């Protein structure tokens, strides 16, 4: 089943924003299967204008996760709203709590192939665990 | 004002604890509740969408106030969870259209005719609430 | 674990749109609901129950809640009765100021649980059935 | 276009009454906007003539509480708007304030200046200068990017 | 009937709980009758720096039945490491030197903090719909 | 610069606790330093019919730095048994049944020095400063 890296971005996690993040996917009936709190490295935020987003990146942790369910790439990231917070709308993470584009609180995978490149960018395969919800009857047909 | 609209939690719904969730934001919106009701439908009411809605309980809803039926609609959130928006019910509760947790009537008529498929005209109560002239000008 | 308790929004927790916030509380603990109704009781029900022309003047919201230990469980989600002692984090800690309107009601044991429950409730509008997420609430 | 901009929001007599101060006043914090300004007051029926049916809506203005706020940071008017909802209820979004809350056009909860000068003109008539504050917030670097 | 004077200090503003706590005691039942941020005067100040030998706050006064001591439970115990979860300081607060508001302590004292921040004319006395769903 | 170990236990994770327990902490003002969920193994469970439920499925394990994190953590989390949990706690709120009380805080510094070595490699651990350490810290 399709998976997307979800993180939050060191402002959000500064901000007091990841059980806010991690709840309305929950909520959603996605399924996590990685979760990991890290800083990254300025070598990470090197291959992640550009002297200052990589130092503001490596600056803290971020939080990283894998999420799980029938068009959770897409899904994902209307969860997150607009990646510019001005477009956002109320409701999603960025319209609730974000105003600055550079300091936009979070990020989704912007595809499946995009996806399947960070998941295995910042997670090792032993790290990541399959189970099942017992509640999987009831979020799918 | 007195328009009304029959809201459901379908069972997945039921089974999912969003029956508190789902009062609450019509309640928050400020429409008036004048009939609720737990039941488990008959195989003979739901009639594979038969199975799961005879399946288990489901909670039906009478929602009273301006607009209602579109406005109940407009809280649940597109049908298809793929378009729901984050803020509605689907938005923020379901994926698949097959699971979408909840139902409401689509228009006035079919909202008159859920209501008396679902309660006896006793069965609704007809109140006043103390916040009329709050929310509503005239 | 089968035990079970009334419970209802009196007619001041229903016209200050406490219902939902209410049976959110009861949800999110583990409790089943296996009983649910809208009405406005009668006089001569509010009788049996000043106090009386309160009670019948309105809709309150009836239900029957089902789990270990539900009877005295509901209880301490409602809080202490009189509001004055009641703790936030409560209903009535959070939501009520005087014991005269103190938004709900609990069935205070199990023997006039059953007696209220057969009240408020006929035999067939209580619903059996199991949740999907009882072995993640219950060991056994 | 400064993150110094302000607007003026108004929790309107029937927020008041319904108990939506609180409600409004945390989604505007949750945001990241700064409020500089803040006060209770009811409106006087000549504050009312002048803020807008002109027998109806000006008693109703009068007629009990509203608060008063300003609020600051980048794109503050448009933002504060956004998060109120569209004006007409009918038309507003669930997750803002009307879409939530309000039912009648009539009985809309809120309100907020539509542009830049009339955020300065609304400001500036109910509120004294000296009764607004200018503060930092130490999470100004976590919600504006410097370069 | 009865009023008191809550505060949310400036730990309090800067970590976004002035909405949370306004939330917290409309959802109780109590009146809102005066609120404003402020700063204080220069006079205040003196004033409190002479008192004390016996910004920017949110300054709210508060009416209902009880509500001095009423609001002093919303808030939980004075020192965060002894206020209990529900409570605004159980919830938000962990040191007792940045514990986010203050109610008054007592009805006399709550008469002298209302007069101190508030004149009379910035109270505001109104009816709320919901007294009668509210109160006996 | 306290730390205590908290963990969602598989009910917990399977009830999607595991957000409204972070923010919980998160509210509080204390600081997250460590984040990962795992499935434990038979043999870490039997360390820690407990041993299968334990090994069945993911656990969220965290650290959390603060003053008091320990004692404080655990207030959040509310008594051990749900039956004592008093609402407005993580357990009095969420949870009915000791052997299905969705979560875990180390019970002293002691045990939380050695539940943290247990469940976390140095290496991911995370030290950094919060930018609101001088609000909710006098002495900071």
């Amino acid at each position: 089943s399709e998976r997307t890296f979800i993180a939050v971005k060191p402002d959000g996690v500064q901000r007091n924003l990841v059980g806010e993040i991690i709840k309305r996917f929950e909520n959603k009936g996605y399924k996590l299967v990685g979760l990991k709190l890290l800083q990254p490295t300025e070598e990470q935020a090197k291959q992640h204008f550009y002297s200052g987003l990589v130092s503001y990146f490596s600056s803290g942790p971020i939080v990283g996760m894998v999420w799980e369910g029938l068009g959770v790439v897409k899904g994902g990231r209307v969860l997150l709203g607009a990646t510019n917070p001005a477009d956002s709308l109320p409701g999603t993470i960025r319209g609730d709590f974000a105003v600055d584009v550079g300091r936009n609180v979070c990020h989704g995978s912007d595809s499946v192939e995009s996806a399947k490149r960070e998941i295995a960018f910042w997670f090792k395969a032993e790290e990541l665990v399959s189970w099942t919800s017992h509640s999987v009857k009831q979020i799918y047909e």
